[PDB]
């Protein structure tokens, strides 16, 4: 059975796709995701689908023109988390450790400046709880080397003003506070901005065609179309919806019992809002019926490892169980993991049986400038389509579903 989908997948026509895609970034709510979504709904199209477009509406970021952060006279380099607010104090700085409820609940922080060390909680809530407390700004320095990059998660006017700053240049002030000395800080973030963006989740359904075979079954292929600001995002996430679309054309020749929606995400990168709201329109029956969603996020980088399968569990489920056995007929061992950070999560927290399909461990190009076209490989773009696709077409093929017992791994 696996040859109707490993004699028909189309490497040249997934190379195009992410060339075209890749031409710039595909920041979520932008013109450029805005023109993706009418590339990828043509082509689902194009294959003969009925295509729909949901649209959802979120808070965007703009990052402030400018983040200076100095200790007393004495610059410092500092990264405003994303959905920080805008500010422009001086008091004095107070070391509150990890900022928990409990940290901040025994320190005077009305009108100071609060640092925090990274971990433990999210930095949400260690801005919130140093907020809570009359803190104006929060400076949270890094837990190992190179800029701390994060974000607050969405905006809040709870917040208050939040700088990263490296381990190093942290420890160093936590220690200083912590011998008895007085320090005085500044945190200036001005041109920070959110805005109400709209973005798109495009669905592109073949319902089943088969004679009396036809099962009241549900698998779900996705991928999301947007990359992160400055990267080009062929691999993430462009490669995943390359497969997504190929994988949607290669059904298109095929008799099928069980449903399969082809779906590509937006705003991913921002939180999976997209899938969250796909996953939201949902009915209890969709829900129960659907007894599989795969991933695709992060399947073509000549720079990236092995294939691997995620669950936001770590433990085994029918996505996992199915990708392991066509797996095992075709190019041999596929392990699992555990992992979330993509559009599986939104399903998984249904309770549908979920998996992340990604090469790791992951290429350094990853949500740089440098996630381009030259850093793609055919090959791999084409073992992930015959897997991914002869796991889905071993349950969506005319006759009743049957699983081998097999085997496979979990890789740390
Ligand atoms: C909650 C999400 C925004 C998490 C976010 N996810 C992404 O960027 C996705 O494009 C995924 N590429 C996340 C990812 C990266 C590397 C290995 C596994 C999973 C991330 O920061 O990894
Ligand atoms: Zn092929
Ligand atoms: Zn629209
Ligand atoms: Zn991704
Ligand atoms: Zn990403
Ligand atoms: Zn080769
Ligand atoms: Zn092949």
């Amino acid at each position: 059975a696996d040859h109707q989908i490993t004699k028909r997948t189309d490497a040249e026509n997934m190379y195009n796709t992410i060339q075209f895609l890749s031409q710039a970034p595909r920041v979520a709510g932008s013109p450029e995701e805005l023109k993706a979504v009418r590339y990828i709904e043509q082509q689902f199209k194009s294959y003969g689908y009925h295509v729909e477009v949901q649209p959802f509406q979120f808070e965007g970021y703009t990052a402030p023109s400018e983040v200076t952060l100095k200790i007393g006279t004495e610059k410092k380099e500092g990264e405003a988390f994303t959905y920080s607010p805008n500010s422009d104090v001086t008091a004095e700085l107070v070391y509150v450790g990890l900022g928990t409820t409990a940290d901040v609940a025994g320190k005077d922080l009305n009108g100071k400046i609060a640092l925090i060390q990274r971990g433990n909680i999210s930095f949400a809530d260690k801005v919130r709880n140093a907020a809570k407390q009359g803190a104006k700004a929060v400076i949270i320095y890094n837990n190992t080397d190179g800029k701390l990059n994060g974000t607050l998660g969405g905006s809040d006017a709870s917040f208050v003003a939040a700088v990263g700053i490296t381990k190093q240049e942290g420890d160093a002030l936590a220690a200083n506070l912590r011998a008895g000395e007085k320090i005085t800080a500044t945190v200036k973030v001005a041109g920070a901005e959110v805005k109400t963006l709209t973005s798109h989740n495009v669905i592109a359904t073949k319902k089943p065609d088969a004679n009396k075979k036809n099962t009241n079954d549900i698998i779900i292929i996705g991928s999301h179309h947007d990359s992160v600001e400055k990267a080009p995002g062929a691999n993430d996430d462009a490669s995943g919806v390359a497969v997504t679309l190929e994988l949607a054309r290669v059904m298109s020749k095929l008799k099928t019992d069980t449903e399969l929606r082809f779906i590509t995400f937006g705003a991913e990168e921002n939180g999976l809002i997209g899938s969250k709201k796909y996953a939201a329109s949902l009915s209890e029956d969709e829900i129960k019926r659907t007894i599989g969603m795969f991933q695709l996020d992060m399947v073509g980088s000549k720079d990236a490892g092995d294939l691997i399968m995620y669950t936001i569990d770590g433990k085994k489920n029918r996505v996992t169980d199915l990708g392991a056995a066509a797996s095992s007929r075709l190019s041999g061992v596929l392990p699992y993991g555990q992992e979330g950070r993509s559009d599986h999560e939104s399903f998984h927290a249904l309770g549908i049986p979920a998996a992340l399909f990604i090469h790791a461990p992951v290429e350094p190009w990853y949500h740089t400038p440098n996630d381009t076209l030259d850093k793609i490989s055919k090959e791999k773009l084409d073992n992930v389509a015959d897997i991914v696709g002869s796991a889905v077409y071993q349950a969506a093929r005319p006759g009743e579903l049957v699983i081998e017992p097999i085997d496979y791994p979990r890789r740390n």
